[PDB]
């Protein structure tokens, strides 16, 4: 989408993965979804070094809408749970410095069964630009055609570019595509600042590896797309909660990075560790996730239970990813020549690798006729970053 | 097995999760099966206060023989390896304070395909208790005839009582079983002082879940025969290794708690976090698992994607384990009844609460008539122990 937003992976926070649609605000206050969750979240994103590491964008997800809309026809938030109004949230949001970022549907309802935009693509835009709205997370359920589907985002798209405010727009088209038929890409990328490939993300490792997994398997078709306006959101970070081991959070960063992925939070920022925080704020991987280049990184080998993975980055610089998937024994040993690596152009006649996670450690000068060893943690990854010696 | 051994759950070290058959002592000489390793975490298992939490067998799994017999007919450890050999290895565990267990394979050879003990097992459990063996892992590869698994793991068991050395048997007869027909547990209760049922474990939530729906699923036929001097075998802790959340290293403690399970440690005492130490250590869970009654725990209840475990425990005591198995979303709220907890008897006419798990602490006294309310984590367990009380 040639709106000049994204020109980077956007970067911020969602509620979804974490919270879900919780409106139990008598007996859960705290985790409900609700205006005051997110002014928290707000703060702290501010307090705690978030905006300062790059999340810039604090999205609502579903279930911020009133039961139905006013008597105008126009989208509400729930008039308990966010008493102040979403223009409101939004100027406060604004005023640390940060940015919103809102739900809505391309079909007759919401996936949790609020209401849809089919029929006010037009109203709903223009209301989230009144409201100032950053962003807009545009989902795919109750759409009872694949035209209907095409439709309302290429819609949508122009809508909210008539508004005039600009507005990032996260598009779902893709995945409620495929069960029916092969999306065209480069359509897509004309009318969305990135877009939902794959089933949504849950807090497990199981997750982790089938996005992997399905990334790596329609590579030939989505890799060559993504860059500065438009790229493949393989869903949201879940770093800081619960289902991923230490070694399973570090192989998500670094992916994400690889896949010049979109990066989104779902957590609980008021209740994170110091590790998890300063993995997700980790300077040298987020600005590989950011390389202003913007070309998304790749699979490069499978085999014996391993991945080589590899990013070419801005001023003759790679990023290499190996992931060992064997889920059993200790740290198993990986050897490749350097000269396999960044098509051969990486190390040609050197270049210098530091690795990056899961420490930060300076591995020296590599010859172009090296060999790059290295022991990698089951389930978890070893990135490195490699400098032609020029 | 009626040996005097194993009263409680048997605890220690086993190198085969975290180290499995690695012989490449040239290439990876830190993970490579040698004695030197084994000397290592013998050290450390004094040293970093395993053996004061109760671990005290240290085992080596497969992967220690030589290709063959020597001259005399008689297991030999590697050479290159092993070069001191299994006695000094023993005499060196002893001299720390620690027991040392070994391995070996029903049938013609081990799983990795050294040699097997059929046609030697009087000779083979000489050797062991004349090396000073302290614990037989007996593995059930390369037998494919029900006979001779029965026949065999009941004569090694036989042998060993032979010797005349106490020595921890530890089978794999019920799992080796299943392809052809359901175990007789009573029987094998008869030879064995614990067994594992269900496949190998790895270092995996996966693996954690399957182990503990098998266990559940057919608790009906494995629970009661649970006792002093034989126990159900759910396999290793693999805590401290690289593939379980904090989560989910709490639920397989805890949950191994519940089971009166052996706690057998798979994972390089010498690379491991101060959590795992502390969760591994945790003196109060320990305490559960080796409680003397032991009688083994069972699930009580399941559904919305919740679980509830509960252990009978001596003096009128119950452990009561809560997991959420939902993995998305956060902290679950899950209440129940303290009357429907054990058995109805652990909260008459009262109980004091004292939550061990994920922290501990102290909840107060529930009347019988009373509701427990508890968040549980995603893929997390909460552990409680129940005390019964007549005061309010
Ligand atoms: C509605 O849709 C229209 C058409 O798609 C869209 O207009 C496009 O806007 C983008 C960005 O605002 C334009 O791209 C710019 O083109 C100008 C040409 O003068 C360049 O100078 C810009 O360069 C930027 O980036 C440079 C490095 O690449 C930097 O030097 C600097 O940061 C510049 O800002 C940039 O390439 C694009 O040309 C137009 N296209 C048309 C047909 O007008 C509009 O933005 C959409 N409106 C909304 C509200 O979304
Ligand atoms: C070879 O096999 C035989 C049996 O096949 C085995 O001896 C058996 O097991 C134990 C040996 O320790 C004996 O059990 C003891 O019996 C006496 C009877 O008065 C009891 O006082 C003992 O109780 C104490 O220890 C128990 C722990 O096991 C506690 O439950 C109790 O509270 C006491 O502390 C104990 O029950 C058993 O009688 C024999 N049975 C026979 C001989 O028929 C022998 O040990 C095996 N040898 C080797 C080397 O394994
Ligand atoms: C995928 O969609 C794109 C855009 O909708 C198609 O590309 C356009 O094709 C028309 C001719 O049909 C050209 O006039 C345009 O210049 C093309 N646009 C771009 C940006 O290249 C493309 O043909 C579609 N692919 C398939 C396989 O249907
Ligand atoms: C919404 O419902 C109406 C009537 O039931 C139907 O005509 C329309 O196609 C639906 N829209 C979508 C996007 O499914
Ligand atoms: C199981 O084995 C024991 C010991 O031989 C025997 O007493 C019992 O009858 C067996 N059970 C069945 C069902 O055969
Ligand atoms: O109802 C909201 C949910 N619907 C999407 C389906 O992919 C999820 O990401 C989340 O937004
Ligand atoms: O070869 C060694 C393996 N044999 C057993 C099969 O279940 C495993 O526990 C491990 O001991």
């Amino acid at each position: 989408l040639d709106n000049g937003l994204a020109r980077t992976p956007t970067m911020g926070w969602l509620h979804w993965e974490r919270f879900m649609c919780n409106l139990d605000c008598q007996e859960e206050p705290d985790s409900c979804i609700s205006e005051k969750l997110f002014m928290e979240m707000a703060e702290l994103m501010v307090s705690e070094g978030w905006k300062d590491a790059g999340y810039e964008y604090l999205c609502i997800d579903d279930c911020w809408m009133a039961p139905q809309r006013d008597s105008e026809g126009r989208l509400q938030a729930d008039p308990q749970r966010f008493p102040h109004g979403i223009r409101q949230l939004a100027n406060y949001v604004h005023s640390k410095g940060l940015k919103l970022g809102i739900y809505a549907d391309v079909g007759n309802k919401t996936c949790a069964g609020f209401p849809g935009s089919f029929g006010y693509y037009d109203i709903d835009a223009q209301t989230f630009a009144d409201w100032g709205v950053d962003l807009l997370k545009f989902d795919g359920c109750y759409c009872d055609s694949l035209e209907n589907l095409a439709d309302g985002y290429k819609h949508m798209s122009l809508a909210l570019n008539r508004t005039g405010r600009s507005i990032v727009y996260s598009c779902e088209w893709p995945l409620y595509m495929w069960p029916f038929q092969k999306p065209n890409y480069t359509e897509i990328r004309q009318y969305c600042n990135h877009w939902r490939n794959f089933a949504d993300i849950d807090d497990s490792w199981k997750s982790i590896k089938s996005i992997l997994d399905w990334t790596s398997f329609n590579q030939e078709r989505i890799v060559d797309v993504a860059g500065p306006g438009g790229w493949n959101d393989p869903d949201m970070l879940v770093i800081g909660n619960f289902g991923l081991s230490w070694n399973q959070q570090v192989t998500q960063m670094a992916l994400w990075a690889i896949m010049a992925a979109p990066l989104f939070m779902s957590n609980d920022l008021r209740h994170i560790s110091p590790q998890a925080k300063a993995l997700l704020q980790d300077k040298d991987v987020i600005a590989i996730n950011q390389d202003p280049l913007g070309k998304q990184g790749y699979q490069l080998r499978q085999g014996d239970n391993f991945e080589v993975w590899e990013r070419p980055l801005s001023g003759l610089a790679w990023a290499v990813a190996m992931i060992n998937r064997q889920e059993i024994g200790g740290p198993r040993s990986y050897t490749i020549a350097v000269a396999s690596l960044g098509k051969g152009v990486a190390c040609n006649p050197a270049c210098f690798i530091t690795q990056l996670l899961p420490v930060k450690r300076k591995l020296g000068f590599y010859e172009w006729t090296s060999r790059l060893r290295s022991h990698i943690n089951p389930t978890g990854t070893v990135l490195l970053q490699l400098e032609n010696t020029m």
